[PDB]
Formats: C-alpha cells, sequence, structure tokens
C-alpha cells in the first residue's frame, strides 16, 4: 500500500469522457487496440464506462468496442480484449480535484495514465506525481 487513499466522489453510473488538462485531449480506445487522445468530441471511441473492482480500483472500457484500457509490461496504454491483471487501475483524487489512475500491477513504480500535449499517450516510467498529463476530469457524454 504505497499510495494515498483520497478518492473522488462521483460514480459509475453513468459514462464519461476522460478529459486531459494537459492539452485539452480526450482518451480514446481505438478498435485496433491503438490508444491515444484527440480533441474531437464526436469521436466514437472516447465514451469510457468506468466499473470498480475493490474500492478505488476501477475497469476502464471503450462503451463502443468493449475493450478494456490496459498498461503493459513496459509502460505502454492498448486496448485489451478481456481483462486480466492489467486492465486495473487506482482511481484516486489529486490536488483536491483531478482524477489519476494508477497502474494497479505496477502501483509500485508510479505508473499513471496520461497524456502528453500532442495527444499522444505517456510510457509508464515518463509519468510521476505532479505532471499536468496525469491529471483528468470525468466529463459527461
Amino acid at each position: 500500500h504505497h499510495h494515498h487513499f483520497n478518492l473522488p466522489p462521483g460514480n459509475y453510473k453513468k459514462p464519461k469522457l476522460l478529459y486531459c488538462s494537459n492539452g485539452g485531449h480526450f482518451l480514446r480506445i481505438l478498435p485496433d487496440g491503438t490508444v491515444d487522445g484527440t480533441r474531437d468530441r464526436s469521436d466514437q471511441h472516447i465514451q469510457l464506462q468506468l466499473s470498480a473492482e475493490s474500492v478505488g480500483e476501477v475497469y476502464i472500457k471503450s462503451t463502443e468496442t468493449g475493450q478494456y484500457l490496459a498498461m503493459d509490461t513496459d509502460g505502454l496504454l492498448y486496448g485489451s480484449q478481456t481483462p486480466n491483471e492489467e486492465v486495473l487501475f487506482l482511481e484516486r483524487l489529486e490536488e483536491n480535484h483531478y482524477n489519476t489512475y494508477i497502474s494497479k500491477k505496477h502501483a509500485e513504480k508510479n505508473w499513471f495514465v496520461g497524456l502528453k500535449k500532442n495527444g499522444s499517450c505517456k510510457r509508464g516510467p515518463r509519468t510521476h506525481y505532479g505532471q499536468k498529463a496525469i491529471l483528468f476530469l470525468p466529463l459527461p457524454v
């Protein structure tokens, strides 16, 4: 248990758009398993449904394709067809306002879900507390 337990409010009743305040991109999981960000609100692959496993743990799934957001052994985000240990994330409040997501499998290395200003995903090892890339706001679809 190497992380704080400040949790964000809100629930998982409805789907959300995960808006990254770093560049204004929405997290996107493409049909081919590619993960990135896009500023296009009309995109059909940015609608995500979150749900809890244990308290503070979440699954982040594409409502369009049914894939799971997942982070691999090298810290790369990818869309997984099935749930495995790489699809669980620790959802936490950050800066008393945002939501951050730490890879459960690699929680000890502080690997976060993050988007760069150019819309490309940050690789696990390149993320850390304090960056704007890891700060998300769940917005209504």
